[PDB]
């Protein structure tokens, strides 16, 4: 029944009739509109099905492109309420998932909600459409993943591997050095790039302030390395 | 002698002294600082050299770290005197280059100036060290490419295809398709993704009102695709 685990609903709350249905997954409970779902709340099974249909939206499952993102949205509360809210594009929260197809990225704008929601969460626009499901969130800032902003993918299989950075040190690939001389000697070292289908390719996130996409090749050759903004939220929680 | 091209300096000059030296590249005249040049007035052979050694900054070949980029800089004029500017980190030219090595973008930010500056004019900081060189411009607005804005490398030796986008079409690797059937089939045929040194990875930016960035394969396959801001000015002048 209820997307919102907290019993006294907070903020703006309006009378909306939004569907989902309500699943588990690792113990954690997730929503879903029709087939539409969190990539993270699939099984691997589901995501070797999903993933070959799906537009490709960081996060989420759909076989249908979303309605477009406006200036707010409502956020289902439970078959008949709904949270409005603002949607900002100022504070933006990192997103990253894995298909088995590719492996995406996005710089996500957010809302700000008091009440609890689940994954899979809805939300719809003025017209009542879906805009997005609930992904991830950082304290009361939620990701809303959709088609604008910066983002991005990876074709490849692997998952993402994501670290945090040190102050002052050097980042290459998989590995991190104490200085030029050190990284330098490892990559002369290297056996050349080589890409196929049994090396696909390793997907990383470094946090921090000067925070890092890497792309690593299976024998630890780089394919590309990106520097990321120091303000986007890159510690969050996959509901 | 003058790295402005202009005989009436525009505005705030300032007896600053900033050694440089004059140079020239298929009939255009560019300037260094010591062996710090413009990787787009290198010859090949240059690249081939100059990339073994230097720092990664996209445009700039240089074999130490340049100085901090604070708020304002000083660009060099003549030998005794220098226009003071302040940097925007609001507009922003895209920059690219390849030296053989890598392949580079960056978000740069940008000083605006009525001067007639070449390529590789130092500029400076309140403690006369050289923060950067000039390398390319859009109207009066000059890059100031650096370590800062978001940017990023590919490993590879092949250097940018730089195309513009259509209305209405759809982008996969090389190609450009007029429905997502289309598109789709088309990937499917492809044989799979497979890198190696006779087989280096291709950048492609594609400019335009839904701009990317789009590593692909020597087979057609793509690496990665990223969606980049229509702010970012693409279109720039390499001096």
């Amino acid at each position: 029944k209820s997307t919102a685990l907290n019993e006294k609903y907070y903020g703006l709350v309006e009378n909306v009739t939004i569907p989902a249905s309500l699943h588990e997954y690792n113990g954690k409970p997730y929503s879903k509109v029709g087939n539409a779902m969190p990539i993270h709340c699939a099984t691997q099974e589901e995501k070797e099905l999903l993933s070959r249909t799906t537009h490709h939206y960081c996060d989420l499952f759909t076989d249908k492109l979303f309605a477009p993102l406006e200036e707010l949205v409502f956020v289902r509360l439970d078959e008949n309420k709904a949270e409005k809210v603002f949607l900002n594009r100022h504070k933006r929260l990192f997103l990253t998932s894995s298909d088995g197809v590719v492996a995406s990225w996005r710089c996500a704008p957010t809302l700000e909600s008091l009440n609890k929601f689940m994954a899979g969460t809805p939300l719809v626009g003025r017209d009542g459409r879906v805009v997005s499901l609930l992904t991830a969130k950082h304290g009361n800032h939620y990701a809303v993943s959709h088609l604008e902003g910066d983002g991005g993918y990876f074709e490849t299989s692997k998952p993402w591997e994501i670290k945090d950075m040190e102050d002052g040190r050097l980042y290459y690939g998989n590995k991190s050095f104490n200085s030029r001389d050190e990284l330098r000697a490892y990559i002369q070292n290297l056996p050349p790039l080589e890409v196929d289908s049994s090396a696909p390719p390793q997907p990383i996130l470094l946090r921090g302030k000067n925070p890092r996409i890497i792309l690593v090749a299976e024998n630890g050759r780089q394919i590309s390395h990106q520097y990321i903004s120091s303000n986007l939220i890159t510690d969050v929680e996959y509901l």
